[PDB]
């Protein structure tokens, strides 16, 4: 069986604790251990006891495992280190932060059972546990009789009551002797040993495939055995803690009390009548406390202390030596473990009184008043303290009178009556062997540690407090509570703080754990939540390392789900038992069945690599318990079919004791109990008293059941459903994924008698769905004539007078109890069959195996054959076909041979371009309102939130399965479009026309199914049409490249301007519309909104930068070439038209954009290898707009090369056009006063300047329209003279063209731009030079007092700045802390100095950096403001109209250069800072990446203001805030 492979992802993060929560992972499974999205960028180390395998196992050994990269390289991403689990235990697993613990887990692994000689598998949820008793099974030598009804019951699991000797009390769990066999268990002709036990099972288990699952005690034994003869160690005694003597004292007198008043001595004073329902309550109440208050002695305690205090205190005497300690002034005087010190040389500390008061001098005078002061404040502090203990006393004696009223009146009690010495009213806390104290030997006792050795202990338990509390601990107060129960044989036994305390006890103890594992391959543990727990882990430890499998059964009554899970994962508690009498009607059984495991009806696939999710502990669904009433007695006789197929039809186990096996009338009591079992006689027999056949009336039917229940675990059945209309309609409607087969069984009344209770003979009728195909079971309770019960006191014997036949294989038609009442059809698709109850009598149950339409099981074969053709998950389910389709074979492999982008990003998910251009009424959650139109990441981020919790009662599954419009849409919009888009389309719609028939409505699971493995299809092939550097590196980088090739998308009216007739690879399409050809080419734009359409989808600088990070990211070479072509066609005098209108319309406003492109091209010939055969080819211009209309192209065919000279020849002379066809007669905010063309080009300098006042010449439009907030006037902020990145743009252009000119490349270095009559022949190198000595000269502020010549010193702000606009303008132009330095180093580092642009760099990154970027405006600024709301309207000037647009909001295109200028510095600055710079890059990604996984929209924010806010109003995805993070993931 090649099962494929499970892998599970775990993340840890140090802001919680995982120590409740679930990690059951069997040897199949593979535990991965993930760094986690928190832990990136630190290196940290796993130590686990995991021992290797073919060694022992050890706890307290550790082993680290090493780091292995499978990119190999230096990204912490993806890093896990294998671990194969192949045992089962409770490993511990945790992971160091360098040199302090962080936190840790553990892992719980689940145990396997061989069966039979083959050892086969036993899959847990076919298995039937019995319950047997050692006292029942009568002698030794007679137990085959026994095993064999217990085979033919039908339980293929047995509880073995262990065989040892017991005390006098002959009650189960009291062993006393555990290392030879009990004697009674044996005859004086022939012994048995425990090698013929350990042989008889093992015979058992191999010929009858039987597992016997003994029991262990540890917190009780028996009050007299042969284990302790000279050693009290072993048991806790009054030596070991001896802070309990007035317990004892109080314990002693009241026994004693007891006693006397039970000798006929406490009744001529007066005896207490019977208890009645009147007011001898209160009588009795009065009459116990008024001899048990003068019984104790707290005022003589107290007043012997006081006795001795003040015998202490005058024995002692002031010394002239004294040291005195400074003491916390805090701290006060508090007497604690007063009975620690035994009286008569108890020590204590007066150096705490001395510190509190302090004496006024030496004198008698100041003494006396001190000692007066401290026996006031110690007789007041006793007083508090019997204040304080008064109510804890008043407290117990209610608690013990309310307990022993309920005891002495209770109505299912034992009722014993008066009270005899036999059976004590009050149980005796301790055992006293030796004669009770009488006249003075309680001064010997005391002192006398040899006897008080020998004394013994019992032990209880208290059900109003959790167990889990050590009750070793010093100073115990449970025990003065009066409310402990003990039994009169158990005895507590102390194992100490550690087992080096008594290594021999714990030896032997360990030896027979180990006997008792080796001989029973089974254990069961009994209150496992009042033993210590590092005993009971050790016995595990020990038991699981002689045996590699062994099963643990245990149950807690904790009712919280916590403590049970806690308890699982550090114990390893695989199997639970949870009792079914809490259910006292049919809708708390049901509730109970359907939460006790199973899933709903109705699910998709989890895929193979999913992260871990807690689980549901496994539980058993017991029948009857052995300490509690029997249902037969206090409810009807006939319940107890209902419950067994109940219990059959469970989803998590099954099983019964053998008191459900026959109806006795009576309660089976362990405690007293003499009558044997009864013998096995197949037939043959009158069957009266202990001669039973085979199966008559109860036999047959359980055996039937247990095969049902066998045959249902077999199947693998793990979908439940449960229903409720009526008082008793339950039913169980398990449905099985693979085969699509559901069984449905139909209970009745049983609860109520029909002779004792009245019934209606009318009842509810109720609609199967589908058609009975055959009755599996058929039960029918009827009333014989038999001979009445009679007690027996020799065996125990069922009610012969009850009985039931059963039926198997019988048709719908030859059925005599029930008919067919007809077939209704309430839909097209939907099979309804009605029944009509004729002759059902109550208490009778029958189940249904009913089947699906006969059109349904090929067509869920060929749907699961096409499924699991697209990948091997779904194994097997493969249907033979007649004919299917011959054409279609590669459905989806052919289409990945071929593939295009403008068709692959047309019918991802038509998020909005769609509906704002054609519409499609898309109804988006129809019972709310409208949220998610149609994108599938949508539902995703739902999905993936709800499966791990199985949440299947979200309104968007239930709106999903109400209508099928959704697909039908789906396919309306992928039928539009012609070609591949209808191939496509075509292949769905038969895919839907295919699965189309299938009942349940169960549609939404296939849908997804196909859309998880189409999408798996698209990225896969979009994976291999791809460069090489995605693979390389992490998931971050794909997830991040597949988002910028989403983004990217085709409307109905191109954007793109239309390329020339002789560029290639030039994209064409028909306009469903007009229907004429037109170009198609895909235009990058900042998302899809509404705010731009078609006629906005082009910018500037921004789409040119995204443009230039994808088509060098990805690697489109010959579509950048084509971009640059139609950017060189359609540039005028040199400057960026900045807006295409695909016409007349032109704004050029602003002269950026220029240097930008040039650098855009520069570096896309430098980084593609041998690009020199594209500067000389032909280009093509086709928008000349100098004076008059352009022309059309295909006139000339000049190369590129005079054009960027004559637009750097226009540039240095200038251009001073006017009316350049810009707004004739439309004007909102921009104002268009004076003259305003073009300003710069300024000699002797080497800088270049520009902007207006009433001009804005660079990227800066934010402005309100209101009256109140009316900024008319300057636009925006413009920066007037050089912008920083500006010069750095025309260094490293200049620097590649003298490096091009030094290689005979470009030979026009000599320029022939002539002014005022002259020509001047200056080169670049020239110019290079005097602009790098402007840039070291001018741009070289110190915060030092030096730097005499310079310029308004007083005017700037703060030293350490650097300029944002040099230049003469406004002071609050260039004074600000602004990220526009880090492109002018990023170009060209060469200007900025090693140590003063780090240093800059360091004191401007102080405060600015937040959680995922730096603030445009400086924390100290008193106009910073890190909330914007442009909907606000306030009175705050910098709050108006969104005026704080760069005054504190923080965007995203800033980051990473100054993350890449860092990094470049470190690296040749020294190693130290680089490992800092590696830390800070990881978690800026890992940041961003936690960021980016709760997108709804799988897009960058561009509002993220402080504090996290959601709902933005800008755009929520940008073309232009991914070139950087690309850029910086492919430089580290």
């Amino acid at each position: 069986m090649g099962h494929s492979k499970q892998i599970r992802i775990l993340l840890l993060n140090e802001m919680e604790k995982l120590e409740k929560t679930l990690f059951r992972l069997e040897q199949g499974y593979e535990l991965q251990f993930r760094l986690g999205p928190t832990l990136q960028g630190k290196a940290v180390t796993v130590y686990t006891n995991y021992p290797f395998p073919g060694e022992t196992f050890n706890r307290e050994k550790f082993r680290s495992l090493d780091w292995e990269n499978p990119t190999e390289r230096e990204d912490d991403s993806d890093k896990y280190c294998k671990l194969n689990l192949q045992q089962s235990g409770s490993f511990q697993y945790y992971f160091l932060q360098g040199n302090e613990k962080s936190g840790g887990g553990y892992i719980v692994v689940d145990p396997i059972l061989r069966v039979g000689a083959d050892n086969h598998v036993l899959p847990l949820d076919c298995v039937t546990l019995q319950t047997f008793l050692a006292k029942c099974l009568g002698p030794f030598d007679e137990w085959e009789s026994r095993l064999r009804v217990a085979k033919e019951s039908g339980y293929n699991m047995i509880h073995f009551t262990p065989l040892q000797t017991l005390g006098l009390s002959r009650s189960c769990y009291s062993l006393a002797n555990q290392l030879e066999l009990n004697p009674d268990f044996s005859r004086p002709n022939r012994k048995y040993t425990w090698n013929d036990v350990g042989q008889l099972v093992e015979k058992l288990k191999k010929e009858w495939n039987v597992i016997c699952i003994t029991d262990v005690v540890y917190n009780h034994t028996a009050a007299n055995s042969k284990w302790i003869q000279e050693h009290p160690e072993c048991a806790y005694n009054l030596v070991n803690s001896p802070h309990l003597k007035p317990a004892w004292v109080l314990d002693r007198a009241l026994w004693r009390f007891s006693c006397d008043v039970a000798e006929g001595k406490y009744k001529e004073k007066g005896i207490p009548a019977l208890i009645e329902n009147d007011h001898h309550m209160n009588s009795i109440r009065k009459i116990i406390w008024e001899d048990i208050f003068p019984k104790l002695k707290l005022w003589e305690f107290f007043q012997v202390d006081v006795n001795k205090a003040v015998e202490q205190f005058r024995r002692l005497l002031t010394q002239e030596n004294r040291r005195v300690t400074k003491s916390d002034p805090n701290q006060h005087l508090t007497i604690i473990q007063d009975p620690e010190y035994r009286r008569f040389g108890c020590t204590v500390d007066m150096n705490i009184a001395l510190t509190t008061f302090i004496p006024h001098d030496k004198g008698p005078a100041a003494i006396e008043e001190c000692c007066n002061w401290f026996h006031k404040r110690m007789e007041e502090l006793n007083s508090e303290k019997h204040r304080l203990i008064n109510y804890h006393q008043e407290q117990a004696v209610n608690c013990l009178l309310g307990n022993v009223f309920y005891e002495r009146l209770a109505g299912h009690g034992p009722k014993l009556g008066p009270v005899t010495r036999k059976h004590p009213l009050v149980t005796r806390y301790f055992t006293f062997p030796f004669e009770e104290i009488d006249f003075s030997m309680e001064e010997s006792m005391i002192h006398l540690p040899n006897k008080a050795c020998f004394l013994m202990a019992h032990n209880g338990w208290v059900m109003g407090d959790d167990p889990l509390r050590n009750f070793a601990e010093p100073g115990s107060e449970v025990y003065l509570r009066r409310e402990l129960i003990c039994w009169g044989d158990s005895v507590k036994l102390r194992y100490g703080n550690k087992p080096e305390d008594c290594p021999y006890l714990w030896a032997h103890m360990k030896k027979y754990t180990e006997i008792t594992a080796t001989y029973f391959q089974g254990v069961r543990l009994d209150n496992c939540h009042s033993t210590p727990l590092h005993v009971a882990e050790y016995m595990l430890d020990a038991a699981r390392n002689l045996q590699p499998n062994l099963y643990v059964v245990a149950e807690l009554f904790t009712g919280s789900e916590d403590l049970d899970n806690v308890f699982v994962t550090r114990l390893g508690i695989s199997s639970l038992i949870r009792e079914a009498m809490s259910a006292y009607n049919s809708h708390e059984e049901g509730r109970l069945v359907y939460r006790y495991g199973g899933e709903p009806v109705g699910s998709f696939v989890q895929p193979c690599l999913r992260p871990l999710m807690p689980a549901i502990a496994h539980a058993l669904f017991m029948d009857i318990t052995h300490d509690n009433e029997c249902p037969i007695v206090h409810r009807s006789a006939y319940d107890a079919l209902p419950s067994t197929t109940i219990v059959s039809m469970a989803c998590c186990a099954s099983g019964s004791t053998r008191g459900y096996d026959e109806l006795v009338p009576h309660q089976i009591s362990v405690v007293s109990e003499e009558r044997f079992y009864t013998k096995w006689n197949p037939e043959a027999l009158p069957s009266n008293t202990g001669e039973v056949n085979f199966q008559s009336g109860i036999i047959a039917a359980r055996c039937a059941i247990s095969k049902l229940h066998q045959e249902l675990g077999a199947k693998g059945f793990i979908q439940v459903y449960v229903d409720q209309v009526d008082e008793d309609i339950v039913a169980v409607t398990r449905h099985s994924p693979s085969i699509h087969q559901s069984v449905v069984a139909v209970s009745r009344t049983a609860f109520r008698n029909p002779k004792t209770s009245f019934y209606s003979k009318e009842v509810p009728q109720m609609c199967i769905p589908g058609k009975i195909e055959e009755v599996v079971l058929e039960a029918r309770t009827i009333e014989r004539n038999t001979k009445p019960y009679r007690k027996d006191e020799n065996s125990i014997n069922g009610t012969p007078d009850i009985t039931v036949e059963i039926r198997e294989h019988i048709q719908l038609n030859e059925s005599k109890i029930v008919k067919q009442a007809g077939v209704a059809t309430k839909g097209p698709n939907e099979y309804i069959q009605e029944i009509e109850f004729e002759n059902l009598s109550p208490g009778s149950v029958i189940i249904f195996r009913v089947s699906l339409d006969p059109h349904a099981q090929v067509a869920v074969g060929i749907l699961r054959n096409h499924l699991t053709q697209f990948s091997p998950h779904f194994k097997s389910g493969s249907l033979a076909v007649d004919n299917a389709d011959p054409i279609l074979k590669i459905p989806f492999a052919s289409l990945a041979s071929r593939l295009t982008l403008a068709e692959l990003n047309q019918i991802l998910y038509r998020c909005e371009s769609e509906e704002k251009e054609d519409g499609g009424g898309c109804y988006d959650i129809p019972n709310w309102s409208a949220l998610k139109y149609a994108g599938l990441q949508g539902l995703m981020s739902v999905l993936a939130e709800i499966r791990p919790k199985n949440d299947l009662g979200h309104p968007f599954c239930n709106n999903l399965r109400s209508g099928d419009w959704m697909i039908d849409y789906v396919s309306n919009r992928l039928i539009s479009r012609s070609g591949t888009i209808a191939e496509v389309g075509k292949w769905l719609q038969a895919m839907f026309f295919y699965l189309k028939q299938i009942p349940r409505y169960l549609i939404p699971c296939y849908f997804d199914a196909i859309l998880i493995g189409a999408y798996t299809t698209l990225l896969d092939t979009a994976w291999k049409q791809m460069s090489s550097f995605v693979q390389n590196g992490s998931t971050f980088v794909k997830h991040l490249s597949l988002g910028s090739v989403q983004l990217c998308g085709v409307g109905k009216f191109p954007s793109l301007p239309i390329l020339s007739p002789a560029l290639m690879d030039v994209p064409y399409r028909l306009n469903e519309i007009t229907k004429e050809k037109e170009q198609c080419c895909v235009s990058l734009a900042a998302g899809l909104p509404h705010f731009s359409s078609g006629i906005f989808r082009c910018w500037g600088r921004d789409t040119f930068i995204a443009l230039r990070g994808i088509l060098l990211i990805t690697g489109r070479y010959v579509e950048a070439r084509n971009i640059i072509l139609a950017f060189a066609g359609t540039l005028r005098h040199g400057l960026i038209p900045n807006l295409l209108g695909e016409g007349i319309y032109a704004r050029y406003n602003c002269r950026d954009a220029v240097w930008w492109w040039l650098q855009c091209i520069q570096d896309y010939c430098k980084m593609v290898p041998n690009g020199l055969d594209i500067l000389k080819c032909p280009v093509s211009r086709m928008y000349p707009t100098d004076d008059s209309a352009p022309l059309p192209a295909g006139t000339l065919d000049q190369p590129l090369f005079e054009v960027i000279q004559e637009a750097m020849q226009k540039h240095m002379q200038g251009i001073q056009f006017r009316e350049r066809n810009a707004g004739p007669q439309i004007d909102r905010n921009m104002k268009d006063e004076g003259f305003n063309i073009t300003a710069g080009v300024d000699e002797e300098t080497g800088f270049v300047y520009g902007g207006n006042r009433f001009n804005c010449g660079t990227w800066m439009d934010k402005m309100g329209e209101s009256d109140r907030a009316r900024n008319r006037g300057i636009p925006a902020t413009p920066r007037d003279g050089s912008a920083v990145e500006i010069v750095g743009l025309s260094k490293s252009a200049v620097r590649w063209l003298l490096e091009l000119s030094k290689k005979n490349i470009f030979p026009y270095h000599e320029v022939t731009v002539k002014r005022h009559g002259k020509a001047i022949k200056v080169s670049y190198d020239e110019w290079n030079r005097k602009i790098q000595d402007n840039f070291e000269k001018l741009f070289h502020v110190s915060e030092d007092p030096s730097d005499l010549n310079e310029k308004h010193p007083n005017l700037v702000h703060k030293r350490g700045i650097y300029k944002d606009s040099y230049g003469a303008s406004s002071p609050w132009c260039d004074y600000q802390l602004r990220p526009n330095f880090t492109i002018a180093m990023v170009v060209a580092p060469e200007l900025f100095t090693t140590e003063k642009a780090w240093k800059a760099l360091e004191i401007a990154e102080k405060k600015l950096l937040g959680p995922l970027g730096m603030k445009t405006l400086d924390p100290d600024d008193m106009v910073y403001c890190g909330i914007y709301d442009n909907a606000l309207d306030n009175d705050n000037y910098n709050l108006a109209k969104g005026f704080n647009y760069h005054q504190g909001p923080e965007w995203l295109w800033p980051i990473g250069y100054f993350l890449r200028a860092k990094l470049y510095f470190s690296r040749l600055m020294g190693p130290e800072t680089t490992a800092k710079t590696i830390v800070l890059v990881k978690n800026v990604l890992s940041r961003h990446y936690v960021h980016l996984e709760r997108s709804p929209w799988k897009g960058l924010p561009e509002l993220t203001n402080e504090n996290a806010q959601y709902c933005p109003f800008s755009c929520e995805t940008q073309a232009w805030s991914i070139a950087t993070i690309l850029e910086t993931l492919y430089d580290l």
